[PDB]
RNA sequence: GGAUGCGAUCAUACCAGCACUAACGCACCGGAUCCCAUCAGAACUCCGAAGUUAAGCGUGCUUGGGCGAGAGUAGUACUAGGAUGGGUGACCCCCUGGGAAGUCCUCGUGUUGCAUCCCU
């Protein structure tokens, strides 16, 4: 229903020209939150990658991506490039989602934690749908599984709402797997 | 199509080597009485028209040097503005913008005004 991070196709060229009245168009699919910052990012990689600055560049189109199958489980692989703090790495990373965009989410929330990656450090190389038996990582092996089963280790003790709360209680949380 | 006189632009026009040129020219060239000129008629000056296109001038050529233009170097180096951005610091990413320079590679090697004359 909601991502923090929407797929966008953006679609661009440079300004047609005398000497070339017919210049080449370039197509990415970039992650941002809205449309606005897609834009921003996609003239970003042309002007580094292919020399063409916003200023003398022409925006075509630009579209969303949605996932096909929003109710189906898929693995997800995500080649990326990152900054650390002493220089330049490439990492590649699975993710278990029922769409990209939450696998996505998944990888920025990941980057900060273990890396203390920033959203801003970070550039998405390559994405696809994996699967099952050629994904690499074990933390999405592990549940390639036709008879998964385990217990709720952890449990959160909490009324369905705040309006059954109360500061004091006559007995103890009650809780057993 | 050119030359000559005066030029403009001041190398795409310069430098080096090699090759070539009808006609009119431009030259080299002959002489030293006079003007003039020096150690020196070499130069400068004056007078001349036997000889020669050998040189100069002109044109062409060179996987030539230089010069000129493009491509590329490169959205790199650097840089204006922004952040309670990262980092111990040194420094650096990102955001809104601007944006070079050797090497290497390709191409080019003048254009043109007025007047007179030759090709006629
Ligand atoms: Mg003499
Ligand atoms: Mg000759
Ligand atoms: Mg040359």
């Amino acid at each position: 229903v909601t991502y923090k991070f929407h797929q966008y196709q953006v679609v661009g060229r440079a300004l047609p020209s005398e000497n070339d009245e017919h210049p080449k168009i370039y197509r990415m699919k970039l992650w941002a939150t809205n449309e606005v910052r897609a834009k921003s990012k996609f003239w970003y990689f042309l002007r580094k990658l292919k020399k063409v600055k916003k200023s003398n560049g022409q925006m075509l189109a630009i579209n969303e991506i949605f996932e096909k199958y929003p109710t189906t489980i898929k693995n997800y692989g995500i080649w990326l490039r990152y900054q650390s703090r002493t220089g330049y790495h490439n990492m590649y990373k699975e993710y278990r989602d029922t769409t990209l965009n939450g696998a996505v989410e998944q990888m920025y929330t990941e980057m900060a934690s273990r890396h203390r990656v920033r959203h801003h450090c970070i550039q998405i190389i390559k994405t696809a749908t994996i699967p099952a038996k050629l994904c690499k990582r074990e933390s999405t092996k592990q549940f390639h599984d036709s008879k998964i089963k385990f217990p709720l280790v952890f449990k959160k003790v909490r009324p369905p709402s705040r309006k059954l709360k109360t500061t004091y209680k006559a007995t103890k949380p009650n809780l057993f797997m």
